[PDB]
């Protein structure tokens, strides 16, 4: 569900703190990231998940809002 930093997280949460869809983990044509499941092999980096490759907080993902790069998601904490 949620556990602290939440890098742990296997969801699938492709939704942000503000009803923002989640860009493709692969994808840049929002935005050009370099946070790619080449870039973190060993974080569960699919489709437009929620998720943490960086010993961030909790759960991040890249926004499809162009206005908006990326953005929290609102999962609950475990």
């Amino acid at each position: 569900c949620y556990h602290g930093d939440g890098q742990s997280y296997r969801g699938t949460s492709s939704t942000t703190t503000t009803g923002k869809k989640c860009q493709s983990w692969s994808s840049m044509t929002p935005h050009r990231h370099q946070k790619t499941p080449e870039n973190y092999p060993n974080a569960g980096l699919t489709m437009n998940y929620c998720r943490n490759p960086d010993a961030d907080k909790g759960p991040w993902c890249f926004t499809t809002d162009p206005s908006v790069r990326w953005e929290y998601c609102n999962l609950k904490k475990c």
